[PDB]
DNA sequence: CCAGGGCTGATCGTGCAAAAGTCGTGCCAGCCGTCT
């Protein structure tokens, strides 16, 4: 029941809500999903579901479902008790076996390949996985949480991603709102970042913010968000490179040439 | 004076696979027994 807390940083009255919705499902062991756009602050949330569960005792391995080897998929996922180096006592590890009693994080689910998608399937609800070799398969108790920024329904129409896997996985999908829509925690997010930032670049103390600064930073549709705010602020700050006069200028894109 | 961290050394490991070798049986050439 212990709470990690970390950096909730939400003053949205909709991030509050976001925290509230996930909290109810934290105890739950059902498959879940997390959906975010290019700038959504979702990695913390996957941890905030498992951080808040009874099985908070469990290990929280989270694989990157996009980078696995096509060829080693069978081995990587399951693993083979015989290990290596002959009569060696060292046993093979495994993917799904190394997450019993703890939440498993799957990322880039939409991007995950057809071989991976078919391979998932059949292990999601059955609970039995058999390592290459042998005649015995052992049930694992593993909690599926999936984070994706891509739109699943469109993928289903295309046929690129199997429809059944998506349907079976996550009864409830958490909704994350874009930053242009928070619109409120920027005064707060922006300072927090900048405050960190001052010690990473080794300044003492923030100068302060011009009103204009805040006219620009409110006023913009912020394409691929949050992370975006950090970048707009972190650069702009190191840019300025001092602590006499307050911060006066922020650049949205360091592309434009001048 | 007692507990925590580092580091060295002590310990466990008789097989998998690649190429050379043998195996059995067939194909064909050359000698020899016998009838016409
Ligand atoms: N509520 C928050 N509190 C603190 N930091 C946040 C929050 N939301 C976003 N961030 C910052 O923005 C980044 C979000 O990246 P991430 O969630 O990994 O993107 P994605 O979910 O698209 O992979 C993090 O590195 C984090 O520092």
């Amino acid at each position: 029941m212990a709470e990690y807390k970390d950096n909730l940083l939400g003053e949205a009255n909709s991030f509050l809500e976001v925290l509230e919705q996930v909290s109810h499902l934290a105890p739950l062991d059902k498959p879940v999903l997390i959906i975010g756009e290019r700038g959504t602050g979702k990695e913390l949330i996957a941890s905030r579901l498992h951080y808040l569960s009874s099985r908070w005792q469990g290990p929280f391995i989270s694989l990157n479902c996009a980078a696995l080897n096509e060829n080693l998929l069978d081995s990587e996922l399951f693993g083979h008790e015989a290990g290596a180096f002959t009569g060696a006592q060292k046993r093979h590890p495994g993917r799904f076996e190394r997450a019993d009693g703890g939440t498993l994080f799957l990322d880039e689910l939409a991007t995950a390949p057809m071989m991976v998608q078919e391979k998932l399937l059949r292990v999601i609800e059955y609970g039995e996985l058999e390592r290459v070799g042998g005649s015995q398969p052992l049930q694992v108790n593993v909690r599926l949480v999936c984070a994706t920024n891509a739109d699943l329904p469109a993928m289903v129409n295309e046929g690129t991603f199997r429809a059944d896997l998506l349907d079976r996985l996550a009864f409830d999908v958490v909704q994350l709102p874009p930053l242009r829509e928070r619109e409120s925690d920027i005064m707060l997010m922006a300072e927090y970042f900048a405050i960190q930032m001052c010690r990473e670049i080794k300044l003492p103390l923030f100068p302060g913010f011009t009103e204009r600064a805040r006219e620009t930073l409110l006023n913009y549709r912020w394409p691929g968000n949050i992370r975006e705010l950090k970048n707009v602020v972190e650069r702009s700050v190191y840019r300025h490179g001092t602590s006499d006069y307050p911060l006066d200028d922020i650049i949205i894109d360091p592309f434009k040439r001048r």
